[PDB]
């Protein structure tokens, strides 16, 4: 047993990471088949960043202005196009290590692994979640742009995230792989504010179920509640409202433990109102909301890829 | 910026994971060159586990009793030997995907990434630390045995951990890759008890430095202290005594921030004595101790592999 913030194995994704340079700017790209994907702002110089006209900057460019490097090797760029906020560079070599893959758009509350990259090399791997203000709480430095987030389902890699920018308070914003930002953000260097964030209620409940599965059960009381009486307390704490769909999703965990979802809600209601008082749950002093139900199940049963 | 529990990219290690079966027992093995490593208790049946005589069990075995499977493929076992608590199975094929690697014995306080595996397939990756009682706080299920822990330096994989067992309170114990247990544990099914754990003081200080680097500075006060006055408070909280070697190790972080180590100690002294009072540091409500100074530097500067 035990319970950890767990990321997917990053192997299939490491073999797709390359370095892309255009003039003065080096960042990361994603090489699948004969196409490299990277943030379109690789074509900007630090002056252009205030309000770049990207199509203007782009026409001024030709195939050989983009240096794509795959480790030791140099790839040949035989075409380029721009889709929303990503650059598509057609190269002459298909990536032999391309995995089976899809491009997915995730929704607020869902989680994914991030492979943090610098100069086409992977630096480290960590798990995080799309928040309700469409930011993520990442760990990104200069040169991390173009790093990607992903999930795995048996052998297929689902790419959901490409990293573009840092926002006030050290949170991060990026796009899906078709180049559309999550949230109301733009790839220009102007003042941008992330909205207010809410705790992902359904994920907190899933993590409470994981604690029970693992032996930590001191927080279980003997009351029950309704959705309305729960939502009434939850929203005075900026928890996301719980819906009947959320109850349904937690069904399997409720089954595995024998604890009805609305009883677990009663335990959470009393946790919110009365605090932890120095106790921890699964080694944490806070209520962890970056485990989805499907994460808890995946880790507590042993799903491999 | 930002700061996450970050694991190493697991690619180089995924290509070394295989499934080993012997009679009734399937677990994981580590395939480097023409040798597969796995826990010697793969040769035990559930009745032998109370007090196995391993050399007796082992002589009763022959090369073909060990089924080694590398994904789709079956490997042929042309020899076997036992070193302390690991089994060495010589196979007829060298692993083409073997990375540059070493076997290292890690000390209490040091960290490493764990690639959690089931039936030779990787399930997930997470970071953890060798505790001062020689346990680790892992996430391991039935069939996880033989999963390994590792670090990376440039291109070389340092293997430090092979997983063997669960102990009371859901902590875990295993060996280095030469088959010697960390701590006073044995691979028999008898009552074994993890000892008293201490907080890794030098790592807490490193994480406080990471918070400052990332703009979380509310806990900084304006006092200083000495080693003795710090150790006096720390040991009243089961923190590990801080030594002059520990001060020295934190030098670089102290340099990068401009905050002397003994001033940061004064901030920690007041954190211990006065608690967080509902504030968080880098998103946590507890004092994190599973980031070494190297880790903080690694993540806040962008070291790639
Ligand atoms: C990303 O472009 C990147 O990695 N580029 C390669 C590179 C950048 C700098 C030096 C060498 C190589 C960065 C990633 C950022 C940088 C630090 N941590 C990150 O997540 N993204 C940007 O720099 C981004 C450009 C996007 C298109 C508009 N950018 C530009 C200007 C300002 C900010 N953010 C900012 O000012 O942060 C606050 C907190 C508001 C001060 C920005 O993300
Ligand atoms: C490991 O051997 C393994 O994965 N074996 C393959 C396998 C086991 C069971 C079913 C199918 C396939 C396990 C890993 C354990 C199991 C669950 N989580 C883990 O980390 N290691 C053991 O089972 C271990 C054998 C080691 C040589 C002595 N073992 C045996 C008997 C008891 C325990 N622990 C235990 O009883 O835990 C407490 C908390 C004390 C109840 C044990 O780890």
């Amino acid at each position: 047993s035990g319970f950890r913030k767990m990321a997917f194995p990053s192997g299939k994704v490491e073999g797709c990471m390359v370095q892309v340079t255009c003039g003065t700017t080096t960042l990361n790209g994603l090489w699948l088949d004969d196409v490299v994907y990277c943030p379109r702002h690789v074509i900007c110089t630090s002056e252009d960043m205030l309000n770049p006209n990207y199509e203007d900057l782009l026409i001024r460019k030709s195939n050989h202005n983009f240096l794509v490097q795959a480790g030791n090797v140099q790839l040949r760029v035989i075409g380029h196009s721009m889709q929303n906020c990503v650059l598509k560079l057609k190269v002459d070599t298909a990536n032999p290590k391309t995995p089976k893959y899809k491009f997915v758009r995730i929704q607020p509350g869902q989680t994914f692994s991030v492979l943090a990259c610098y100069n086409g090399s992977p630096s480290g791997v960590y798990q995080c979640a799309m928040r309700h203000n469409f930011t993520i709480k990442g760990s990104f430095l200069n040169g991390s742009c173009g790093s990607v987030g992903f999930n795995i389902d048996y052998d297929c890699v689902s790419f959901c995230y490409m990293h573009h920018m840092e926002l006030p308070t050290g949170v991060h914003a990026g796009t899906d792989l078709e180049g559309n930002f999550y949230g109301p953000f733009v790839d220009r260097q102007t003042a941008q504010a992330a909205g207010t964030d809410t705790t992902i209620t359904v994920n907190v409940l899933a993590w409470l179920y994981a604690a029970v599965i693992n032996g930590d059960r001191w927080f279980l009381n003997r009351f029950t509640t309704t959705l309305n009486d729960f939502n009434l307390v939850a929203m005075k704490y900026n928890y996301e409202p719980l819906t009947q769909d959320h109850v349904d999703i937690l069904g399997p965990l409720s089954a595995q433990t024998g604890i009805a979802v609305l009883d677990m809600c009663a335990s959470l209601k009393e946790l919110l109102q009365n605090g932890m008082n120095g106790r921890t749950i699964l080694g944490s002093a806070l209520l962890e909301d970056e485990f989805t139900p499907f994460d808890v199940v995946r880790q507590c049963s042993g799903v491999t890829f």
